[PDB]
């Protein structure tokens, strides 16, 4: 059996069978639907005290091995069987197991492919993987991270990449990045009460300050890298400025846009998620793609809880800023998005508009149903923050489910860390 | 216990306990989340052959009675108990029961209040209820419907109202409106292949034609009323033109907007849903509110599957219509929304912009948690089709669940009708 999915923009239908591979449980009860919750337990993978129990690890590893050998065009049964047996014995004798380089590479791409909230998965097969499972010290992490940033930025020609640090063992020697993303701006709560910079990073910025970092009280101060190696206490690392590429904002027609003094970094790199594969868990695996215009223009700049610049852009456009019914927000928000796209393109920094991204995803989704009868998708995250109905993703029904490999969230490290 | 709900725009939290009253099951499995499905079984109430079984009716009626008497500021226990006993005996002796006028009025408002996909529920206590449970013929339905339209339009000063026809008995004498809404435009598939008018009503328009209605092949031809009384075959009824108020579209700055020849009706009136209360089911209960700018400007006019006018508005604004990345759609869509709001306001027809509606709902939601610890809400339907992130509803987490009384969908009558 399957699940019928229809696209109201074209009356097209699809049959989802891939949801049968659904790991465990999502976060919607039998009665209620918690589909709009941002960080539900179902999407989180928390700390540990002892190694993952064999009874549960062994079966997961078997699934992944089979999954891996089942992806080849031409099967290699003999190798398939040899690997199963080996892993089985290893887990049974050592209490865990190591992945081969090719299994890890496959896993990082499948996890990306299974990320329901990612709009850019059509790029899933193009992923540079940096194997840092050898790493043991904070300084070495720092180095791997710097190499990653340098490779991924590629002077504006953004390249998708991921760096995998040592897998979790007993959970008391976890490798962790305490940062939300590799590159982010600091947020400071001034005496008067006002916030300076990015309000979203207040807790973290305050944390860095406690760890010895010198607050520069700027509006766009790149935060430091806070690294945790082998369950060891976190160490602060300033990011070499040459490595951080930034785009200064200017509108193609409004010369006063420049006067706002806005700028944003070119590399979006989630640094705090956990990669799960065949029972193994990697709590440190920073990855990056390239930006979608609306993340910066709509969310980062316009979100009331972020740089909240709408009001100002409105006045400067001379709109009825005090008459909500005039739709001034709609006008300003569009001019901000045009500036963002224009700026990235003028400084040759890879970037994609939400319409193009939307049409792109729709192509990926079709390929997916056509390749494996399914494609986990979170409608709420996949529909752009503006122009929703104008993009095809809006008219597409979709099912959301957790597969494996998968990128899970984690509890903020500073809340579960034994100092 | 409860469920923690957070608003990321203000860090505010709420505790949902009202979800405990959740009827049966939603449409999200234990593993998968079908929260983006438009017409899931969980939201539909289909046909019948025999009267609703006592074993299940009696308990529902008891719940509703209790619910009704529990809403008074000052309890009336004696009356509470008298009513329970009476209903109990009636169901036990007649196989069903009748609601009092006040119970019905309460029920229609609670059902509105429990409609998770409605953005305008802050108006829930203001509802004109027309009791047509006495009705027996198609012509009488037609009359009630005409009275409803006349009262609700109120020459532009739109008033919310609902007309309740006879409740379902054995399911073989159902009263039904075959129309999507009371007032809608016809859609015609021309020989060449092109569609004329509203594509969304092709199946229905074709149906009317089969029933004898004369297709005027226009672009804005008000469809006829197709009424079903007492399980009797449907009868076509032209709507007196004087009763149908229409707004002609013109932009406040672009004189060429008028040249597009757009117009829309002033009364949005869902005509095909089923009202469920204490086990009883009313398959005929047309209701109406007033419009939200985006329903007409964004969905009705811009939806590719509807009047699809974006491209044309784009050319006429001289935008790079062939460069998706230019964000021309974003610009056109805004000008269309301004025309719609401007037009309704110039002709004094009640209407609300999506920002105001959004802020309004957020106020309702707060009152609700504060009044009964909950408020079923469908994020996917409550977030406007454009400017999503710019409205506060977007940053509000919410839970979706089916309570009772409730407005359910139904299977198109022409698919389950015994001619
Ligand atoms: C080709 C470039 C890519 C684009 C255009 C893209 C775009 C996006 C966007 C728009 C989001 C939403 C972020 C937000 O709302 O804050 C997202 C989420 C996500 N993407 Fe991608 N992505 C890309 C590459 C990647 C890569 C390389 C991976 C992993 C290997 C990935 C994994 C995910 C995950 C796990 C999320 C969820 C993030 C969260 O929940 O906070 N994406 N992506
Ligand atoms: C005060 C005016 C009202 C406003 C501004 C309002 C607005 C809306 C909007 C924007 C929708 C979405 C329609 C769509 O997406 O196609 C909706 C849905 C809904 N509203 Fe309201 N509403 C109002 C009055 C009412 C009334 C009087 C009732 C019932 C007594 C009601 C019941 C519902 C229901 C059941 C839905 C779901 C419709 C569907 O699923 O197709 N609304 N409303
Ligand atoms: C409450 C709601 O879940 C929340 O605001 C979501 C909505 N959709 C989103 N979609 C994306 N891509 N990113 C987000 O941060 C959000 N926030
Ligand atoms: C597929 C998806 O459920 C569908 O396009 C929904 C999204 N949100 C909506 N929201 C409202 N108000 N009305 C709609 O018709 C829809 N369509
Ligand atoms: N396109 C991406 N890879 N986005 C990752 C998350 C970035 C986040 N929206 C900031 O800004
Ligand atoms: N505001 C309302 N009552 N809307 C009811 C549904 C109308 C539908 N969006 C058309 O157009
Ligand atoms: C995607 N990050
Ligand atoms: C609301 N209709
Ligand atoms: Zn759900």
């Amino acid at each position: 059996q399957y699940v019928r999915i229809k696209n109201w923009g074209s009356g097209e239908i699809l049959h989802d069978t891939l949801h049968h591979k659904a790991t465990s449980d999502f976060t919607c009860k039998s009665k209620s639907c918690l589909g709009s919750i941002m960080n539900p337990k179902s999407l989180t993978r928390g700390p540990r005290d002892k190694p993952t129990p064999l009874e549960e690890l062994l079966p997961h590893a078997i699934e992944f091995i089979n999954q891996y050998y089942g992806s080849f065009k031409e099967a290699k049964i003999e190798e398939h069987l040899a690997r199963l047996e080996a892993v089985t014995k290893e887990i049974e004798t050592t209490g865990t197991y190591q992945l081969t380089l090719d299994e890890l590479i496959f896993a990082t791409k499948m996890a990306w492919r299974n990320a329901p909230r990612c709009i850019g998965r059509i790029q899933w097969s193009n992923l540079q993987v940096f194997d840092a499972r050898n790493c043991s010290t904070a300084q070495e992490m720092f180095q791997h991270i710097c190499r990653h940033i340098l490779y991924a930025t590629n002077n504006g020609n953004i390249r998708s990449a991921i760096t995998v640090f040592p897998q979790r063992s007993d959970g008391k020697h976890d490798f962790r990045l305490w940062n939300s993303q590799l590159i982010r701006y600091a947020g400071y709560q001034m005496p008067d009460g006002t916030i300076r910079g990015d309000a979203a990073t207040l807790e973290f910025t305050q944390l860095c300050i406690d760890l010895g970092w010198k607050p520069r009280y700027g509006r766009f101060d790149v935060l430091p890298l806070v690294l945790q190696a082998d369950g060891q206490d976190p160490e602060v690392f300033e990011i070499p400025p040459d490595l951080v590429l930034e785009v200064t904002m200017e509108h193609p027609k409004y010369e006063w846009f420049q006067e706002l003094g806005l700028k944003w970094y070119a590399l979006p790199a989630v640094a705090n998620m956990l990669l799960e594969v065949g029972g193994l868990e990697f709590p440190a695996c920073p990855f990056n793609g390239w930006y979608m215009g609306t993340e910066i223009g709509v969310r980062d700049f316009c979100d009331t809880q972020r740089y909240n610049i709408l009001e100002e852009v409105g006045r400067r456009m001379g709109l009825e800023t005090h008459t909500l019914a005039s739709l001034w927000k709609d006008r300003a928000v569009t001019e901000i998005n045009v500036a963002v796209l224009h700026s990235f393109q003028k400084q040759n920094v890879t970037i994609m508009d939400h319409h193009t991204a939307s049409e792109s995803f729709m192509k990926h989704m079709q390929n997916e149903y056509r390749a494996r009868g399914g494609c986990p998708a979170d409608w709420i995250w996949l529909v752009p923050p503006v122009s929703g109905s104008i993009t095809p993703v809006f008219h597409q029904e979709m099912l959301n489910y957790v597969l494996s490999p998968f990128y899970y969230y984690q509890i903020e490290p500073w809340k579960t860390h034994i100092w």
